C-alpha cells in the first residue's frame, strides 16, 4: 500500500491502553527536536491537519541531560499547569541550544520571569503537587512506551511514526507527509 507498517510508522506489538491521541515526546537537549520546533514546525502543521475533536499532547523526557534534563521534564510541568507553552518553548530551546545560558534551574526560571511569569507564580507552581502531577503523567507516558529516543509521536497508543522512512531533500515536504502520516493513522 502508500502507507505500510514498518515503513512510515511502526505497530506497537504492546498496546497502550487509555493513551492520549497524538502524543509527541521531547526534550530541550534534543538536536532534531531543535529542528523539530523551530524550522519544521512539526507539532503545528500536525495540529493544522487533525480531525475535529482530536486534541495534541506534548511531554518532556527525563533521559537526556541529567540533572538539568529532570529539571526542564518539571519546568515543562509548570508551562503545561500555567498554559504558557507557547511562551517558553522557543527561549528555553535556544537558552540550552543555541546561546546555551541555561545551566541551572534558576536560568530556567529566568526564562519564565523574562516571558512574564511573575516569580511567586512560577515557584508556587514549580513547588505544587499540581505540577508533582503532571510530571508523574509525562514519565509514565514515556515509561509505557519505553521510550529511549526523542523526537517521538504516538498516534492512540498503537502507532509510532518512523520519519526515517521519509524524504528530506525539500524540508516543506518532509513536513507534511510526517503531518498528511499522523492524520492517516488518526483514521485508522
Amino acid at each position: 500500500a502508500q502507507y505500510e507498517d514498518g515503513k512510515q510508522y511502526t505497530t506497537l506489538e504492546k498496546p497502550v491502553a487509555g493513551a492520549p491521541q497524538v502524543l509527541e515526546f521531547f526534550s530541550f537537549f534534543c538536536p532534531h527536536c531543535y529542528q523539530f520546533e523551530e524550522v519544521l514546525h512539526i507539532s503545528d502543521n500536525v495540529k493544522k491537519k487533525l480531525p475535529e475533536g482530536v486534541k495534541m499532547t506534548k511531554y518532556h523526557v527525563n533521559f537526556m541531560g541529567g540533572d538539568l534534563g529532570k529539571d526542564l521534564t518539571q519546568a515543562w510541568a509548570v508551562a503545561m499547569a500555567l498554559g504558557v507553552e507557547d511562551k517558553v518553548t522557543v527561549p528555553l530551546f535556544e537558552g540550552v541550544q543555541k546561546t546555551q545560558t541555561i545551566r541551572s534551574a534558576s536560568d530556567i526560571r529566568d526564562v519564565f520571569i523574562n516571558a512574564g511569569i511573575k516569580g511567586e507564580e512560577y515557584d508556587a507552581a514549580w513547588n505544587s503537587f499540581v505540577v508533582k502531577s503532571l510530571v508523574a503523567q509525562q514519565e509514565k507516558a514515556a515509561a509505557d512506551v519505553q521510550l529511549r529516543g526523542v523526537p517521538a509521536m504516538f498516534v492512540n497508543g498503537k502507532y509510532q511514526l518512523n520519519p526515517q522512512g521519509m524524504d528530506t531533500s525539500n524540508m516543506d515536504v518532509f513536513v507534511q507527509q510526517y503531518a498528511d502520516t499522523v492524520k492517516y493513522l488518526s483514521e485508522k
